[PDB]
């Protein structure tokens, strides 16, 4: 039932996501001079350094708000390939795999901690 413990658990899978090889494409802001038509089809971007900076300056109030934008990284990848057999999408794919394996425990342990606070 601690209700804080979520922020060093999210910060210990981002940790992990950046060792993983399928989150290169994903690491830092998409390149738009290799990218130019980008912001034609995306209006919001969203990578995994601005995740953590976003964790580490205390800008996350619950781990649902960080949830929804690593979410973000993987439907901008859907929604700029040209192919759902392209190299980066198809790396996209596993990785939101390994993220919604690992996160799943994180939601309910705070969700179940909320709960307890206001029983
Ligand atoms: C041929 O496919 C691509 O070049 C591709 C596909 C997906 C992408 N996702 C994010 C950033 C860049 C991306 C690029």
């Amino acid at each position: 039932y601690d209700i804080q413990a979520w922020k060093k658990q999210c910060e210990e899978l981002l940790n992990l996501i950046f060792q993983c090889e399928d989150s290169e494409p994903f690491r830092q802001p998409v390149d738009l001079l290799e990218y130019p038509d980008y912001r034609d089809i995306i209006d919001t971007p969203m990578d995994f350094a601005t995740v953590r900076e976003t964790l580490e300056a205390g800008n996350y109030e619950s781990p649902m708000e960080l949830c929804k934008d690593v979410r973000l990284i993987f439907s901008n990848s859907k929604a700029y390939t040209p192919s759902k057999r392209s190299r980066i999408y198809s790396m996209s794919l596993r990785l939101s795999a390994f993220f919604e394996e690992h996160i799943s425990s994180v939601l309910s342990d705070y969700k179940s901690a909320l709960r307890f606070h206001k029983r």
